[PDB]
Formats: structure tokens, sequence, C-alpha cells
């Protein structure tokens, strides 16, 4: 369990967000966000 919940600060050349909540990093936001 190694990952960046959702309003995590992430990096967008290495999206590395919780795949599990299916959370994922924009280049817009730079976070951790829920992909619809």
């Amino acid at each position: 369990g190694a990952c960046l919940g959702f309003g995590k600060s992430c990096n967008p050349s290495n999206d590395q967000c919780c795949k599990s909540s299916s959370l994922a990093c924009s280049t817009k936001h730079k976070w951790c966000k829920y992909e619809l």
C-alpha cells in the first residue's frame, strides 16, 4: 500500500497516485484527481 490518495501533491511527469481509489495526476491541476 504505497500511493497518493485524493488531494495529494503528485507529479504530472510521473503520475503516482492510488489506482485503487481511481486516482490520477493531471498536468492541469497537478494533483490526484478522481478519474471520471
